[PDB]
């Protein structure tokens, strides 16, 4: 196809509930799948965010990952978007010794804009833990997202552990269980085992007074040759 040949505008909408605390996040930016780069700004439209921004990074469009040419057949994300009318991204994020997030999102184009609509539910968090107690540093480490084809439902699955730096020098782990499935019936390509290498830098908009997160991200596919 040709849907990701240049810079594409992106829109992210997230509605969540963590331990009863409801909230909403709006994301605006653009992506360039050719170099595997994302640049988006996120705002909490309901006031202050009840959880640390970094815990939402993975939830807040892997179709923008850079897949080297020889791995083009393994780019399930792009394939599903152009042959299956987008895809669904479901995850269970388990924070060690704390609560967990369960997320469902639909990723598809709306006009010339790639949209990621998410519903998030957080349960069993310690009101004084690293999440609700905002004890995580404002940064984000580099991770590898291991992808494999689903064994029974024409889709993929991924597993990886995100490492959140705690302000006391410790690290808060977040195990991710990911599942993707195209929204449409059409034939989408299934990949062989491989992973996505990711780098992310978080920052602030000096002129933004609402709770927010400016984000820069580089993702590259690897594991085959």
């Amino acid at each position: 196809e040709e849907l990701f040949t240049g810079v594409v505008p992106i829109l992210v909408e997230l509605d969540g509930d963590v331990n009863g605390h409801k909230f909403s996040v709006r994301g605006e930016g653009e992506g360039d799948a050719t170099i595997g780069k994302l640049t988006l700004k996120f705002i909490c439209t309901t006031g202050k965010l009840p959880v640390p921004w970094p815990t939402l990074v993975t939830t807040l469009v892997q179709c923008f990952s850079r897949y080297p040419d020889h791995m083009k057949r393994h780019d399930f994300f792009k394939s599903a978007i152009s042959n299956g009318d987008g895809f669904i991204n479901e995850r269970t994020i388990s924070f060690k010794d704390d609560g967990k997030y369960k997320t469902r999102a639909v990723v598809k184009f709306e006009g010339d804009t790639l949209v990621n609509r998410i519903e998030l539910k957080g349960t069993d968090f310690k009101e004084d833990g690293n999440i609700l107690g905002h004890k995580l540093e404002y940064n984000f480490n580099s991770h590898n997202v291991y992808i494999t084809a689903d064994k029974q439902k024409n889709g993929i699955k991924a597993n990886f552990t995100v490492r959140h730096n705690v302000e006391d020098g410790s690290v808060q782990l977040a195990d991710h269980y990911q599942q993707n499935t195209p929204i449409g019936d059409g034939p989408v390509l299934l990949p062989d085992n491989h992973y996505l290498s990711t780098q992310t830098v978080l920052s602030k908009d000096p002129n933004e007074k609402r709770d927010h997160m400016v984000l820069l991200e580089f993702v590259t596919a690897a594991g085959i040759t």
